[PDB]
C-alpha cells in the first residue's frame, strides 16, 4: 500500500554499502499486515570485491539502524534517498518522520539480544537463483551491538550472507528473493 | 478475502497439466496484502508419469501465463474453471476481467529476466511431507521465455520442481505446502 | 492488529508443555490477512530434558487442539492464560469465544489427513540461531490423530522439531524464528 508499505522502491539504483559506498542494490519491501511485517529481500553487488566475488571475502553484511521514530540514522549503510513509503513504483516526495509500526518489536526482540535464538531468522538463499549455489542468510532483529564509541540505535535489522566453504570466486554476488515476517513494535 | 483472494479453491479437482491434461491438482492461493502478494502452493499428481514417479522424469514444471489484465491466456496449463476470486470455499460465479493487483511487478521482475537472481525464489519442499525426501522448488516471476512462435504473455509465474540425484521411483509426486510472497504490479 | 491477531503475546512466560508442565516458552503469532493466516513461531525450553538437551531425546512435539469455535481444548499443552487477541504487547482482558477465522481450513487440510502432503509445512530452523545447527520443523494442520480414548478436536496445529542424527547434547533447545502461512477456515 502507500502508508502500509515502506520500501527501497521495486527496482532501486545502487543504494547500500556492503564494502564500499553504493556498491550494491538492496531491494527490501516491508508491508504492514497489522501485528506482523511481511518482507521480501534481495541483494545484488554492482562493484568491488563482490562483483565479481574475489578470494578475500566469504560473507557480506548490512546493518540498518533506526532511531526511536523508525527513521534511518545519519551514518546509514542504506541510502535514505529512496527509502520511504510507497507511491506507485516510487516513493513519497517527502521524507517520513515516523515508521514505528514497521520496527521490530522490542519485547519480542529486545535490544542487544541478537544472540537470542528468537531474534534470528536463518535460511538459505541461492546465488543467481541457482539451486546448486546456496548462501546462508541470517537476519538479526534489534541485535545492533553498537560499534564502540558511536551513535546508538533504537532499532536495527541486520542481514548477514555467508558462503563459507564454497568457491564462488568470479561469480557476481546476487541472491534469489526471500520472504520473512517479524512482530511489529506497534 | 473475496476480491483480495484469487485462488484455485482450497480443495481443487484435477486442474493443471504437468505432462498430460489435468494430470495434477495444483492448490495455489494468492492473498493481496497491498504491495505484496502472500501465496501458498502445493501440488499432487493424479495420473501419468508422476503418479507414481517413473524413471524417465526427475523434474516437473508448470508455467502460468497471464495477459495485460491478469487474465489466464487461452492455452493455459492451469484450467480456468476454478481459477477466480474467492467466495467461501469456492469461486465467484463469473470469470474475473481484471487481476492486475495480483500480478508480479514488472519493475521488480522485468519480463524475460527470469535469469535475474531477484526474479527467482528457491527453496526445498518435501515429497509427501517427509523430511527425508527433499525436492527443490524454483519459482520464477515474469520469466516466461515465450515458446518460439506462440502467443506472448504480459505476466507469468513458473514453478519448477527438481529432484535430480534422488530415486523417488514409485512414490506419488505430492509436495508439502510452501509460503512465499512477491511484489505486486499495483 | 487487535481482533486480527491471536497470539501468545510477544514475550511470554513459560506457557507450554513439551515434556513437563510449563517447561517451554512458545512464541506464536497468528495474523489474519483474509484468506490466509500469516504466522511466526519460535520456541525455547526452560527446564527438563531439553534445557539442556540430554541423550534421551532427539525431537520435541507440541499439539495445539481447538474446538469447533476455535477455542483451546481444556487439556491443552498450551496454557490458555495468555493465548488471546492482541491488546498492545499483551492480550484482551477477557477470554475469546470465537476464533474460527484463525483456524486451518477443513477443505484444504481435512481432519485426520495429517499424512496428506499438503497438510504439512516442512523446513529447517536453527538451534540458537546458529547456521551450523539445523533442526527440522514439521508443522501439521488438522492432523490431530486423537490419542485413543480422549476428547476429539475440531481443528489442530502440531509442531514437530527433529534433530535426529545430530549431537546437540548440552545445548539449550531454542530455535530461530520461522514464518509460514496457511489457508483459513473462513
Amino acid at each position: 500500500n502507500d502508508k502500509l508499505t515502506l520500501w527501497t522502491t521495486p527496482a532501486p539504483s545502487p543504494n547500500c554499502r556492503l564494502n564500499a559506498e553504493k556498491d550494491a542494490k538492496l531491494t527490501l519491501v516491508l508491508t504492514k499486515c497489522g501485528s506482523q511485517i511481511l518482507a521480501t529481500v534481495s541483494v545484488l553487488a554492482v562493484k568491488g570485491s563482490l562483483a565479481p566475488i574475489s578470494g578475500t571475502v566469504q560473507s557480506a553484511h548490512l546493518i540498518i539502524r533506526f532511531d526511536e521514530n523508525g527513521v534511518l540514522l545519519n551514518n546509514s549503510f542504506l541510502d535514505p534517498e529512496y527509502w520511504n513509503f510507497r507511491n506507485g513504483d516510487l516513493t513519497e516526495g517527502t521524507a517520513y518522520t515516523n515508521a514505528v509500526g514497521f520496527m521490530p518489536n522490542l519485547s519480542a526482540y529486545p535490544k542487544s539480544h541478537g544472540k537470542t535464538a528468537k531474534s534470528n531468522i536463518v535460511s538459505q538463499v541461492y546465488l543467481n537463483g541457482d539451486k546448486t549455489k546456496p548462501v546462508t542468510l541470517t537476519i538479526t532483529l534489534n541485535g545492533t551491538q553498537e560499534t564502540g564509541d558511536t551513535t546508538p540505535s533504537a532499532y536495527s535489522m541486520s542481514f548477514s550472507w555467508d558462503w563459507s566453504g564454497h568457491n564462488y570466486i568470479n561469480e557476481i554476488f546476487a541472491t534469489s528473493s526471500y520472504t520473512f515476517s517479524y512482530i511489529a513494535q506497534e
